[PDB]
């Protein structure tokens, strides 16, 4: 197999990024291309979609001889990539033998080799879907509004219409309401063709915005009984793209 | 009933006040008159009484049509403050209905219905006392003194003479002694009418001073074999009133 | 027997400075003399050394009438001294009597009486031995050169050649190096009088670097199949040395 070397500047920020999809993967399998890396995962039970692209243009040195496929254990990859510093560089190499190694580059170089293991690739697309809103929003609102709706639920019921987008949570001693309108700094844009309702399930919601910043741009698109995609991007070029199977 | 609507700018601090509270009681009956908002609570061991008093003045708006009285599950109030920003505005509403609204206004409108309870009312006063000492000290000498006390005793106590304050606490493998005088920083104000000694419980005295803030300026009065009154200012005109038996 | 008093200011550091000693030492005598203090202690399995050398010069007041020595409660005197302000003047004094006053000076005046133990004085020296590397490194680099190694294995090789310093660590299903060169910031000197490779047990480093600070100068002497010696300074002038058996 071909040897490649990755060289991200700021090996905590990349760290980061992985931990975001971590939260819901066990394993993944990352497609590395002369265009750049690319991750499709599903969660165990089926429910999200998880794609992460990294072009090749948010690496500081990218070297990457034939397009290959490697295997990830996501747990171990994340607990490597945890000892990185905010101001180490961090590469990714492959030699000729099977194991990836992951070197911190800063006050010291410090080198792990992590043992690439098989992923079974289930044939994954990001199919185009019939959405009827997006939601563009403030992190911090899409964070605090699943927390919550989690005192008092474990469904968040997602509504856009022409002028608001509303997510509510209803218990039996409860009830949350969290409303936009493009008046409010946390709604950065909303187009919506027609009123939309879908719900979502909170544990799944939660472990896919953990990661994400308060101040970072997340949009979403859904539809009336459809999946919701939730995206966000990393250094202007990479997408973390989720997609969530509505609660019916 | 008729409706009123309170309005907090600050929903972080309002939380962090409640809390103050919430940390020696369960549930509470709210006195909500044109005057502004009164609560007076007992532990269940009836051994120290809550009194808050938030007149209208603190409140940017304050619309009360009618006095009346709500009970309030003083854990289910401050897990649901708890979610408000310390930027939020806080909204508290009731509308004909048997729930209090409370909406945090931001970067987006958040809105929990609380249901009502009914607390039954002691008939709660608080008396005047023939205390003899009087202590204004910072909150964060009075906070350490009863940390500094619990790693020997589980009582502490409080010495008053014209030119010193001390609490002392004693055990088997270990003596803690702290001292004020007025040469020292930690103690604003110091009245003595004449030689004044009581104990108090430790783990009382920690869940008062619990929410107390470092900077905060702390009265005591107090007297020989007299309970302890301590009460600190919230925005100048509120006032948080504890009043605790002595050990005897 | 004689009193003191020594006096030093800012009471947390003094903390700090004891916590470091004490992860390893449950007692220990305090040898008071008109010079300085000075602690030789084992750890319970007799694998660790520990040094702790205070020079008069480091204390604001010292008063020592004739040299002596106590023994202490290292987790009792950690749990009293955790209780001192990062502005407080820290006093520590012996009366006539068998215990040591330990005074907080600064809001407030805070005083703890600490009883003094009897520690079994095994014949302790700091033996010259003929290590063959020298290594000064950051704190930070260090400390996270034992927690990476910590993530493969338990025992940490330490290997000196004239231009560069390497720690490594292999296990089954991972591996670690950790390399400075004088090119790295993190390595500020290499002395190496020959080839020198030598391990050592994790769980002993992680608790001799815990309280070692990440931009302390940290040195290194070690040689072949022999104990690591790795010492800091306290205020310039104090010193804590480890001596750590090798893994053989």
């Amino acid at each position: 197999h071909m040897p490649f070397e990755i060289v991200f500047d700021g090996a905590k920020e990349f760290a980061d990024l992985i931990a975001t999809a971590s939260n819901l993967i066990d394993e993944a399998a990352f497609k590395i291309t002369e265009e750049g890396v690319s991750m499709r995962a599903m969660d165990p039970s089926r429910v999200v979609l998880i794609d992460l692209n990294l072009p090749e243009s948010i690496f500081s040195k990218y070297e990457v001889e034939e397009p290959e496929t490697i295997g990830i254990n996501m747990d171990h990859f994340k607990k490597i990539l945890k000892r990185g510093k905010s101001k180490d560089t961090l590469i990714l190499r492959k030699g000729d033998e099977n194991f990836l190694e992951i070197t911190f580059e800063g006050t010291a170089k410090r080198t792990f080799r992590l043992p690439l293991i098989d992923v079974e690739e289930l044939e994954l697309e990001l199919p185009e879907l019939p959405f009827t809103a997006k939601v563009v929003l403030l992190g911090e609102v899409l964070k605090e509004a699943i927390k919550d709706a989690s005192l008092v639920s474990d469904s968040l019921k997602f509504i856009a219409k022409e002028d608001e987008f509303t997510m509510k949570a209803e218990g039996e001693t409860n009830e949350v309401e969290i409303k936009l309108t493009l008046e409010d700094e946390g709604l950065l844009d909303l187009e919506v063709e027609e009123e939309t309702r879908s719900a979502y399930g909170i544990s799944y919601l939660a472990d896919m915005v953990k990661g994400i910043g308060k101040a970072d741009e997340v949009t979403l698109r859904f539809g009336t009984e459809m999946p919701l995609q939730m995206d966000y991007f990393i250094r202007d070029e990479g997408k973390l793209t989720f997609l969530l199977a509505p609660r019916v």
